[PDB]
């Protein structure tokens, strides 16, 4: 029963630290790595895809120097689309906005749209929703 990874896209170390404690307290996943912008993220993701490796979810912060959530969301909508639905996708942002908890219900990359750190509520439908795969 328990989660494979998640990797967490944030530029903020401090939220970084703090959600991947908060997974931790959680006792149900495997592995959690970190990167802090979007470009790193595809650097990252693409020298996974070369690996049986996907992470079982992903967090992104909306918020972020360089390209934002969204577009970064769009590039995997263009890069990525093999594992459109080989993923569990939250985004998050500080500050909680009814536009884009609209376009993340919208989006079919996008599972899943909170605040910040991650709850241990949040974190328990995300595992829901890998295991209900």
């Amino acid at each position: 029963r328990k989660i494979d990874s998640v990797l967490l896209i944030d530029d903020d170390d401090i939220v970084n630290f703090l959600n991947t404690t908060i997974i931790r307290m959680t006792h149900r996943v495997e592995e959690i790595q970190s990167v802090t912008s979007g470009n790193a993220a595809i650097n990252k993701l693409n020298e996974l895809y070369a690996a049986g490796r996907w992470p079982s979810i992903i967090c992104i912060d909306i918020n972020m120097p360089g390209i934002n959530g969204w577009e970064l969301i769009d590039l995997f909508k263009q890069h990525f689309q093999p594992m459109k639905n080989k993923s569990i996708v939250c985004l998050l942002s500080s500050s909680l906005d009814p536009r884009d908890q609209a376009k993340a219900e919208a989006s079919d990359w996008v599972d899943y749209y909170v605040s910040k750190p991650l709850t241990a509520n949040a974190l328990n439908n995300l595992y829901n929703k890998v295991l209900n795969e």
